């Protein structure tokens, strides 16, 4: 019916136009020319409308003129490598502010959101990214990954699903708000899960008696300080494939402290000494940019 | 008024069991004992009341045998280096749980929680850990430390200035759930601040690549692989105090990686290698037991 | 996204005004000013687009027409000795009305405060008086002074530190909701506080007898019966500065009744005789304006 | 009912103790005495019930045995110059605890609160204060005089009504939340009226300056720093009346600030110099203790 | 399952009163009464319990002493021409003030209600009105006649259906909360409806100018001024059946205003001159008391 | 603030028409009538803006032309015997519903309201009918008589205390919700008092026997069956004042049923026969009109 409209403001276009060149100077080829043009508050001045019968048509087409033009209006405006949040919480927004340097989508049941979502280098897709149709409105299928973080481990557990429903392999990472969820939440599909209250906790339990313990996780993952802690991958052809961590003196040589290696979806903390490195391997490390671009070459070929 | 009524029913012993040694066989000794022994609806037989006109007044012993049974009893039930947390949260949750080996109270306002708190092991102090006549309650004074989490940054920066005003020296710490206030909760007087958000929106951010960085976080945190990441204090004197860190090897040495020292109140992650350490100095470094504890001895005396 | 859609906006005048020099008058110059004058609804006349095939493409212009109207709008309007009162209540309803004289600006989170916020004579700042990127909304830096009454003292202690947090020094006044939070209230930076339900109370206490202790309160600040409170300053170079109380007779004197003398962060109310006032000195008393302007004299140089 | 099942439960002792003149060793005298001795799980021993038969019927005294047990228990405790408070509010809160050392009843509607108004020493009548009935349930009509304050002035404005539909006379004090129906207050009925808000917020505006005109509200109701603001009565035959405010000099002869004088339901602040104390009149003024006592003297006879 | 415990607290008697006999002094009929007696917290004494091995089975009576007196107890207490009101409301509680004497049974779903409904003359059915299951706890097959008024006419509309289910002809008088709903209330098959709200609307109308008409239906449903509205049947042989209302002067004659006749489900107001009385005719008219007794009499046989 | 943007679109008629006899032909008196027309999508053509560089400048004429149009929109439309009905309910509607040929205004809190108060015959006055300020916006000083039902009786009270303190003397009409306060409800001012719930209760009570007494109450204020209730006045000079009801026997004469006369504020019912009609004097009788206009000529002088 909201498109049905558009026939009658289309249809006033064929009554209004057509007394153009029936009470006026005949032009059956420039009658809706002149429709349009009054229509459109214009009034350039191709035909005055003089006849005053037909300027009786010509104040037709002044009533009917807002008939078509806040009509046509609400018409012409209802035709017209990426990564996606599903839910929006601080969480999420602490993370969107990681990812500020690129294109992230943020899919969520408030609207109210948006105007802020926005404000953070973001664009919003409003929808329940519970429902597949609108997970698709944010386009899961391509998501180089999507982050998820519901107001209840049930309607994540449920978005995860559903996104494995479309592509079963995007890289999940969700966030859980109880402990003991996380392991459904994985079998959900989940990749990655992240309990901001267990680590939380702990590291107050841990900060009764000297905070460092707690100092370190939040400075760490703080964009101060120089130290950053990277993970660098050894390629295919290293230096290193096959030696030890123990020979490899990588601290003394670049300075990056190791704090473990990784195995892909595995990861050992002090690698014993015995430790060989491999391939696909991934160091995590911390040290000062120099030191890391250090390490980098130091493995390169 | 509650302790007033137990002065009635006392009373009523003096008034019940005095017309025993004077309504029947003498005994201003034994007279309590027919009053209890009546009272108490147990009726031995070392008196049957056998007078009729003490019938009177042993009928008497048995409508304020209640006045002193259903009494007696609500008042014989209401009378017969610690942590205190204030707020009860999951986060708090996680946290109790680190600290079950020890003396733990929760303050909080609902009671529902009582129950649960008590299946962790910790003991439940109903109040509002805003109302300092509460905060006394759970006595913050000798409290080894404070933990506050309640339900919003406001209430949480309210909580501590409570605490303050007992013990302006207790540490206090405190979870923030909103970055922008980190600061004021610090003003208010948290020692501490832990901002569960934060953390996990980064460690998402960071995980979107490859997740190790956020793998490090939660395992560390984690009683698990043995690995342990600890802060081992420097003793005052130190076969290390005015050693650099380049010249102590202590990961060569000990095994235990070092990520950081801290000198109370702050922590340096890689700390340059011309780097000195002193008395007071903190280690904090994760690493096998067996390394920890030979990271003890290299510093012992 | 929403300053992508200005560029399509800005391509279509490009596109509009483009056919305007080449199916019509050539004018590469003036060809922007048909279309932008087209688009505009004008229709002056200097261009009535004759050329049946240019009428085609005179109707595109007018298509788009609205696609760069509707557009150039929400476009055009998103780029173009104080005080402060947070919290929108009616303490602070009764204080604008006070304040009616002079600039004052209410900071309150529900917008539909608004309207009313300015039938009384003040200004609204949209936004939450606890988070200090709106406390600067309402240029607090600025604020000859800030008046503090939120919900819950929760929230007002908030605001206050994030006040403190700005200008550490504006002079802040707070109310309280409750007696047990005054002392916190001030901890947080408050310098003055009001607590309405304290005052209420002890009145009504005060008012079972006879009203004229609760009399006097409500009718000395109210602009009624000439009598006013005033509190007179002590100039530099006074013909009192060292003089007892009892000796200077104010009362005889000037008529003018002394309730107390106060030295900058506080006040005694009856100063013992043996008195002596000073320079920086305050005199609260109440009197006929007359009086007064007599007491300033009987002071003076 | 609830006193008409005290005579099935007083019917059963002529019917259970009747059985025992009867089926057992007769004694028409001492029948009750067994039943009552039986019932009240005493079993002192004056009659085993012997009989096999009467066993039968012993075992009917036992059935029976908690339907006089558990009656006569609710029915035992269902039998064995004041100030009402209709509305229990922060206002009201302040106020019972200056009406601590006398006679006070707080009428309200949530349950909830009765526990806290009986740690504060006051009596607890639950009940709406709207509805007459409950009102009586706080005998109002002996009441020395009713202090209102209920969450709305709609509902105050009812409850006056409501006590004037009783005692018509009584002292009736009520606080106002909003300015715009003092008077409305007062038409149904209120004697005294104060308005929390009003105060508060005037006593805001008037603290931007120097806080003491605030300072001096707060503390003279205050039970501190000794100075007391007190209303001394002009005994009948007093040795002043007649004379001149000016003529008596109270504060050079008593120490004590009259800061107004009352005539019943008016009090006038600065008193001018030519005012002539009468009978009835009421000194309003401010003072310790001892200068308050020294102008009771000064006045006696 | 509640009347299934009382099998194991019989079992008890057979099973601790069973050891009596048989481990003591024989008496397989006194074996009972040494438990009842012990279990029942008496000990007459008529047996000691004395063997050593029978005060382990002695002990067991002790044991499960209260798992037949706590238990028989909420077992004794379970078990010791009419209307049903469905729905409880002030037009509900009006009424029952009316009905005061006779049988009404108030059918509720709130249980807070029952206590009140108690105060009033009446007995309460706790359940909802729109289950037939409940409707039939109320017993509406025998119901006099049933009084409908639920919050929602929808919730009415349905209480009626369920009724009829039962006894499709009992007397069903409805209120109906909509003008709206009078007819869907009828057809639903409430016999009786009435619209508070349009009678109070018309009258309210009706009393801009003069409020008589409100005054008089008020009035004279009220139990006052002597003057009663009556409606006296006219017997099956009357001195009048077939006589015009015009020659029976019944007014000047009895002094009973007729306001209308009534020909069951009908009625009409100002009888025209030439109406003709009948049998099963209703005489709706107000009066004295007298004047309606001399009514009945100018009728009778 | 919004009276002052006013001032921006007010200066850039003289910043936009400025350059116009700046830029192009001179003309600084028909300057301003090349911008409003210009702005106001006009484009008659007195100026077609012909100077390329005053094209730049009639660009800025298009730009600022909204700024001007959708300003002065919401500025123009922000400057430019009768019954009022405090409250909207059923009781209200079905009353607008009698008034419905005449002035009504209906003053409510609910906007939603709005657009069928107007659907019934009535004018809509959005405000809260207990601040005294809207009971102004619907001038109650000229109300004919006010109609007041509010949610709860407390605010009715109020109410019509807010309409007394306006005009003292309106006839005042409110519904009470609960019979325990239709003395309130005078008290506080209200002239006449309706309770629906009353009528209703009681006529319900009364309908379980034969429902005529509810048939007549219903019956006869619904517009139908010609008979009507009617209130007729005795003229001044009446051939009746002084005459006995028993003599003037107005039904045999008249044919309307006089169901009692009414002395202003107060109405008898059967009035005794030896009652005497005076000058004030009203009639309440039901009768078809012919009758009633029979009645009134039986008087007429
Ligand atoms: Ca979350
Ligand atoms: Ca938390
Ligand atoms: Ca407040
Ligand atoms: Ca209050
Ligand atoms: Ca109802
Ligand atoms: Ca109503």
């Amino acid at each position: 019916p909201a498109t049905r409209i558009l026939l009658l403001v289309l249809a006033v276009i064929i009554y209004g136009t057509a007394g153009f060149h029936f009470i006026e100077g005949e032009s059956w080829t420039v009658s809706l020319y002149w429709t349009f043009v009054t229509i459109a508050t214009v009034g350039y001045g191709d035909y005055s409308p003089s006849t005053p019968l037909g300027m009786y048509f010509t104040v037709t087409l002044i009533v009917l003129g807002i008939g078509t033009f806040a009509v046509a209006v609400e018409r012409l405006l209802e035709f017209l490598r990426h990564v996606v949040i599903c839910g929006w919480s601080e969480s999420t927004l602490e993370c969107l502010r990681e990812l500020r340097g690129s294109e992230v989508f943020v899919l969520a049941e408030d609207e109210n959101v948006r105007k802020k979502v926005l404000r953070s280098g973001a664009n919003f897709v409003h929808g329940d990214p519970t429902r597949v149709s609108d997970l698709e409105k944010a386009n899961v299928r391509g998501a180089r990954a999507v982050i998820v973080d519901l107001e209840s481990d049930s309607e994540t557990i449920h978005c995860i699903l559903g996104i494995r429903k479309i592509d079963e392999s995007v890289r999940i990472i969700a966030e859980a708000e109880r402990y003991e969820n996380i392991e459904q939440l994985r079998m959900a599909g989940a990749d990655q899960v992240i309990s901001p209250f267990v680590i939380s906790g702990r590291l107050m339990s841990r900060s009764i008696d000297d905070g460092y313990e707690a100092m370190f996780v939040q400075d760490v993952l703080a964009e101060e300080s120089t130290r950053r802690m990277v993970e660098v991958p050894i390629p295919e052809g290293s230096k290193l494939e096959g030696v030890s961590v123990l020979d490899a003196d990588i601290h003394d040589v670049t300075g990056v402290i190791i704090i473990g290696v990784g195995r892909g979806d595995e990861l050992i903390i002090d690698p014993p000494r015995d430790y060989s490195f491999r391939a696909g391997d991934i160091i995590l490390g911390i040290g000062k940019p120099e030191e890391i671009e250090r390490l980098k070459n130091y493995i390169s070929a």
